[PDB]
């Protein structure tokens, strides 16, 4: 029996095989009537799709059907930890995902949430699909990379390397960056579907790709989108947002800045996650109505 890396079986949970025979976890909060829309929920690099329930059980409780999985190499997923052939695999199997359930409800919009490299995935899928999203929410979507992490020197180093020992790892992250909220640092610390452990060289080539494909992709962006992002984020630098804001070309878009804020907003200071609870409800409430 096919069994998740902490080893229980997939028979007893959620799942979706993809498109290379590979298990994938998956999680559902569907309200008790016929749901208004559909959304999917796109997490980030090293978490999983259970750091998004408290956000999943908002957007359920204004009938929306919220779904999810793990990505590849995370979480409750199968695959090495934290490798991918190639970025396109998560979007591909966003995609698979997202026309199964809307062969289940025909006709119902459906809208993508994306924090991180979950926000590059949202874009990269919307952008694979113009006219096909209601509308996407952004939380610190990898758009720019810190521009210090990424010299030209640094990445033509890391692709040298990659070419020779793709398995190399960097140095375990610096939670500290992720908030500033200390016991959401000790909860992503102790969480033991977090990958951690240093990224491979492979797997940082992966992220540059995105970085490079969401560029080339942000005038083909139409879908209506809000964007939530920290000014004091080290991963996903605040000039990504400001540039999705200038190249998208989808006439409704908004930015909102928290100043000083940290990366994971919705797991930010008691008044930044009450405040994004609060603008992604009101966004999507005025977008489903
Ligand atoms: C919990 C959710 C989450 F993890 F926060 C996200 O999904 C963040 S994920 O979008 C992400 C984004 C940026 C970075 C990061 O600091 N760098 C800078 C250095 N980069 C780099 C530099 C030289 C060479 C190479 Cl090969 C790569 C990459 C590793 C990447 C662009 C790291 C990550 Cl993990």
């Amino acid at each position: 029996p096919r069994r998740t890396p902490q080893s229980i079986p997939y028979q007893d949970l959620p799942h979706l095989v993809n498109a290379d025979g590979q298990y994938l976890f998956c999680r559902y909060w569907a309200p008790t009537g016929t749901p208004k829309a559909l959304i999917f929920v796109s997490h980030g690099a090293g978490e999983h799709s259970g750091r998004y329930e408290e956000l999943a059980r908002m957007l359920m409780g204004l009938d929306l059907l919220v779904f999810a999985h793990d990505h590849v190499g995370h979480g409750q997923s199968e695959g090495e930890r934290m490798v991918v052939s190639d970025f396109h695999v998560f979007v591909r199997d966003v995609l698979q995902h997202v026309d199964s359930m809307q062969k289940d409800y025909p006709g119902l919009p459906v809208f993508l949430l994306g924090h991180s490299m979950g926000g590059a995935i949202a874009i990269l899928t919307a952008a694979e699909r113009p006219g096909h999203f209601a509308g996407m929410v952004l939380i610190s979507p990898l758009v720019l990379a810190n521009p210090e992490s990424a010299t030209t020197f640094k990445v033509l180093a890391a692709k040298v390397l990659n070419s020779v020992l793709p398995n190399l790892s960097s140095g375990p992250i610096d939670s500290s960056v992720l908030s500033r909220n200390k016991t959401e640092v000790d909860i992503y610390n102790s969480d033991p579907l977090i990958c951690r452990a240093g990224l491979k060289v492979c797997f940082g080539i992966q992220l540059l790709n995105a970085v490079s494909r969401v560029e080339r992709a942000l005038p083909k962006l139409t879908v209506p989108f809000l964007l939530l992002q920290g000014s004091a984020d080290r991963l996903c630098d605040s000039k990504g947002a400001y540039l999705l804001m200038e190249l998208a070309k989808s006439q409704d878009k908004t930015l909102k800045i928290y100043e000083g804020a940290y990366h994971v907003l919705h797991k930010e200071l008691p008044e930044v996650t009450n405040s994004v609870f609060h603008e992604i409800n009101m966004w999507v409430s005025q977008r489903t109505a």
